[PDB]
């Protein structure tokens, strides 16, 4: 590896120097949106759900296409009309400080608890399983990396840098463990043999009677709990959806989204498939003795890290740079946002009304450091969790539904008032662990779907008996001229709908259909990227 750290170094140094060294149409915007998905994390804990379920897993992101159009038509008209920029923003027009407060003190618990504690773990399995440095280690360097963005740190070409490697990077190992599998056969016969391997894997709506039903409840990935997950994801804490979009026109903007929704589609064929191919490799005895830190039921995530080992010499330490340098950008993102929640909703807002800016930031800077400490403390825990992206999905689940039910009324009934949905949110946390924590043997979608309905019949209730008035003084009234959308974007969405019913079917209805399937969508996201970034360049 005389090569890949010189390569590695090269990578990170360009990263480091061109940061140093520093109107939308519907295209971007749409790139820009799904990007997101496409980072270090989701590589490592897609896979790791690729590993131990499979593509049922590609739900949440396939999903999010269908949550997108309807974000799109009806959900950012509303905060276009009624001049909103932030969800904070958003929470204070439509009800008050003090349940901005308590939504602030619910996000700085995720931040920490949830996100940064599993990026650092994910990250920090990556570095174990390629380097060999144990993950007490591997996470405490990642941690020590970031507190030098967070203090000293202080944007967009390394981003589509980042992407780029990180597209290429999950092809390339894709490639290279597909091919492994097809032997002298090639590529075509891996794809069509890990298939035949592991038909399970490919199966997207789950039994009962599957292991892995408690994470993925079979039916409730189209009627259930994942509408929870995916409106919290788009409908409301996605600032970038208001953001990229007061960046052009609505119509052109709308277009964006759904294109994004489109790009939804192709993502999982990069990130969840390595950890398919991960599997049926791991699982065959013959190809184990061929090759002569592996992926477990406990360590899944250890698929994708564990797959770009095998990598060849030049293309090792790119693939590697460029994980390590996302892990990184994507901890000192989530420590800046959560920094800015604790100076300027807690903060500024309790502790010194009047610090200005200057104070503000190495108030947020001191903020950041406690925030990664205390992450740092906890994500050597995660350990042996098993798939990450479950801890992530569980937990954010334990707030997800109802923030989501305040949100959601907040928009559409005139009646809700804050009285109501400060009594329903805090409600909603006793209820959620009531269902966790009792022996019911209930998977958590189904409890985050039971947690969101608790809390709309709380707020609802308490706010019909609460308010004098018929509709709160602050209830958004603007309807029907404000859903409107162009016929490109209607017949966009007619196509995505009548795509996800293909794609949910396709396995049932024709098996050998399939391969063409897993090709044509790995494709279509290899050449979907280089062409985006091309254009990106003009």
């Amino acid at each position: 590896s005389f090569i890949d750290i010189m390569v590695f170094a090269i990578y990170v140094a360009i990263i480091i120097g061109v940061g140093l060294w520093v109107s939308l149409p519907w295209w971007a915007v749409g790139a820009s949106l799904i990007a997101a998905n496409i980072s270090a994390e989701q590589f490592i804990g897609m896979s790791g759900s690729g590993y131990s379920i499979g593509l049922a897993i590609a739900s949440y992101e396939w999903m999010s296409a269908i949550t997108l159009i309807i974000v799109g038509k009806y959900f950012l008209p509303i905060f276009i009309e009624k001049g909103i920029y932030t969800i904070p923003e958003f929470v204070e027009k439509r009800f008050n400080k003090k349940l901005k407060t308590i939504l602030a003190v619910f996000w700085i618990s995720l931040y920490i608890f949830v996100n940064l504690t599993s990026v650092l773990y994910l990250g920090g399995l990556a570095l174990e399983t390629i380097l060999g440095i144990p993950l007490m280690y591997s996470i405490l360097g990642l941690a020590l990396f970031a507190l030098v963005y967070s203090i000293y740190g202080g944007v967009v070409w390394t981003d589509v840098i980042q992407v780029f490697f990180l597209v290429l990077g999950g092809f390339m190992t894709t490639y290279m463990a597909v091919s492994f599998i097809g032997g002298t056969d090639g590529w075509f016969a891996g794809v069509s043999k890990m298939v035949d391997a592991a038909p399970g894997h490919f199966e997207m709506i789950l039994d009962q009677s599957n292991p892995q039903y408690m994470n993925l409840p079979g039916i409730a990935v189209l009627i259930g709990g994942l509408w929870v997950a995916n409106l919290y994801y788009w409908g409301f804490n996605q600032y970038i959806i208001q953001r990229t979009l007061a960046a052009k026109s609505v119509s052109e903007a709308q277009k964006g989204i759904v294109f994004a929704a489109f790009l939804a589609l192709i993502v999982p064929f990069l990130v969840v498939l390595p950890g398919i191919a991960a599997y049926v490799i791991t699982s065959d005895p013959q190809l184990m003795a061929s090759l002569g830190n592996l992926p477990s039921a406990a360590n899944a995530d250890k698929a994708y890290p564990w797959l770009t080992q095998f990598l060849p010499v030049g293309v090792k330490g790119v693939v590697f740079a460029a994980l390590a340098a996302a892990i990184v950008s994507s901890l000192a993102s989530m420590l800046n946002s959560t920094a800015t929640i604790f100076t300027m909703d807690i903060y500024k807002e309790y502790i010194s009304p009047d610090s200005g800016d200057h104070k503000l930031v190495n108030v947020g800077r001191t903020a950041a450091v406690v925030a990664l400490i205390i992450a740092a403390l906890i994500a050597p825990m995660l350990g042996g969790i098993g798939q990450c992206f479950q801890y992530i999905q569980e937990y954010t689940g334990l707030v997800s539904p109802g923030i989501l039910a305040v949100f959601l009324l907040g928009l559409f009934w005139k009646k809700t008032t804050s009285k109501g949905a400060i009594i329903g949110v805090v409600a909603s946390i006793p209820f959620a662990l009531f269902l966790k924590f009792m022996p019911l043997s209930m998977p958590f979608m189904d409890q985050m779907l039971y947690t969101l309905l608790f809390t709309m019949v709380v707020i609802a209730f308490t706010s019909l008996s609460t308010s004098i008035n018929d509709d709160d003084p602050k209830g958004i009234s603007v309807t029907s001229s404000m859903f409107v959308t162009d016929r490109s974007f209607n017949i966009a969405a007619y196509g995505i709908m009548i795509v996800l019913a293909v794609l949910y079917t396709l396995f049932w209805v024709n098996a050998d259909a399939e391969i063409t399937l897993i090709i044509f969508g790995v494709m279509a996201g290899v050449i979907g990227t280089i062409l985006l970034i091309s254009y990106g360049i003009k």
